[PDB]
């Protein structure tokens, strides 16, 4: 499939390039995601955002600090409208920190989880017939362990205390955030708990270029942690590595491979504090957080395709499996000291693999 989204050809490398992109084309022969919920665990969503509507679920925000969620109270409420996660100033969220626009990065996220694809508008997702069930948990100066620890409940379909059941329980948890420390109990325990239920939970590795084993959820068991790779097909300068990586997708190699090859481009704004200081737009961003949501839509393409032809879709660890087993070798060495897993997350052999 060669969707008529008018930016597509000309900045969505990662979708489409044959060295750095990750086959989505071909898989869209097969499989777009219809029917499979992915939650996407992140700063928000921009509900309305023109590019998204009709691919998302309501949600829900699970951030129990008002300071954090820009919201009235610290209660957790429905819907997962993203407030704006600026910063005015330095050192405002621990020494030596930088003040910053808002990011969007659930949005973006969501974009390349399930962008409506094909529709005139905009720019292609990977998993454009999936849903996002946005689960806000970022906010101002990032987000709460135990915030986080439940959303995984949630998302997945497990009971939090003091949240309505979630009648769309996922069979997919993104989680494009990370933070110093290898993996908890809390963290651990919420993980365990969502891969009972079924559900994959794909995380990105990280971006302070060192041992994805230093930090979490990244450094969790049971989960897929995804790496970031260039339009080039190599390690980009900030990506985690380590034995923990699983595999990678395209993350942006930034500025060294310029623009648009430096960057994955998705829906967003362009507003600096609240949604309504900007309007709507499409973003370039490069991150492990960009990368992670490539592996977790080609999941839902392969949930997707099984339970269209009457299949059982898999289980978390033969997700992980066939995600690793099927991903494209590097076209570009990986240093041995830095590995960043199998490959580049190969949609097209994944689904392949899945229905023989
Ligand atoms: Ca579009």
């Amino acid at each position: 499939l060669a969707p008529n989204d008018p930016y597509y050809q000309q900045y969505q490398w990662h979708l489409h390039n044959a060295t750095g992109g990750i086959n989505a084309p071909s898989a869209w022969d097969v499989s777009q995601g219809e029917g499979v919920v992915v939650a996407v665990l992140d700063t928000g969503i921009l509900p309305q955002h023109p590019d998204l509507v009709g691919n998302l679920l309501e949600g829900y925000d699970f951030i129990s600090d008002a300071s954090t969620s820009r919201r009235a109270t610290n209660d957790r409420v429905p819907g997962a409208q993203d407030y704006g996660d600026w910063v005015e100033n330095d050192n405002e969220c621990y020494t030596g920190s930088v003040a910053e626009d808002s990011s969007w990065h659930g949005t973006h996220v969501a974009g390349t989880v399930a962008e409506q694809t094909n529709n005139g508008v905009g720019m292609a997702g990977v998993a454009h017939k999936a849903k996002v069930l946005p689960v806000r948990v970022l906010g101002k100066c990032g987000g709460y362990l135990s915030d986080i620890a439940d959303a995984i409940t949630w998302a997945s379909g497990g009971t939090v205390a003091g949240v309505p059941a979630n009648a769309n329980p996922a069979e997919v948890i993104n989680m494009s955030l990370g933070g110093s420390g290898s993996c908890d109990g809390t963290y651990q325990d919420a993980i365990n708990g969502a891969i009972s239920r079924g559900t994959t939970v794909v995380v990105a590795a990280g971006n302070e270029t060192d041992n994805a084993s230093k930090y979490r959820p990244a450094s969790c068991d049971g989960v897929v942690t995804v790496g970031a790779t260039r339009i080039t097909g190599g390690i980009t300068y900030y990506s985690n590595y380590g034995s923990r990586v699983d595999l990678s997708g395209p993350g942006g190699g930034g500025s060294v491979d310029g623009n648009p090859g430096g960057y994955v481009w998705q829906s967003g704004s362009d507003a600096a504090t609240t949604p309504e200081s900007g309007s709507y737009s499409y973003m370039g961003m490069g991150g492990t957080s960009m990368a992670s949501p490539h592996v977790a839509a080609v999941a839902a393409l392969v949930q997707s395709a099984l339970i269209a032809a009457g299949k059982d879709p898999l289980a978390p660890a033969a997700m992980r499996t066939l995600l690793k087993e099927t991903a494209r070798p590097f076209p570009v060495s990986i240093p041995t000291a830095t590995p960043i897993g199998t490959g580049i997350v190969d949609a097209k052999a994944a689904l392949a693999s899945a229905l023989e």
